């Protein structure tokens, strides 16, 4: 494993990739 | 503890995210 | 090499940048 | 020192965040 910031940091920009495509779409 | 160039990103990737939710509400 | 999520994580940082930039041109 | 491709991303995240703020200003 890694760190949990590490890791949470990294869905979220997961996360937000997908509402910002929604809303363009 | 990470560096602190990573871990500022982490925070970063969380307040850009509210922000841009903030703005969309 | 570095964990899959991390690296993962790190190429759509750049994509969703391109895809932003591009929007805005 | 880290790997180039995390370092790198860490840079973007930040400067993405720029462009974004200044574009909303
Ligand atoms: N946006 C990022 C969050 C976190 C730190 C850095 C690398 C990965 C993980 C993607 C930038």
């Amino acid at each position: 494993s890694s760190d949990p910031l590490v890791v949470a940091a990294s869905i979220i920009g997961i996360l937000h990739l997908i509402l910002w495509i929604l809303d363009r779409l």
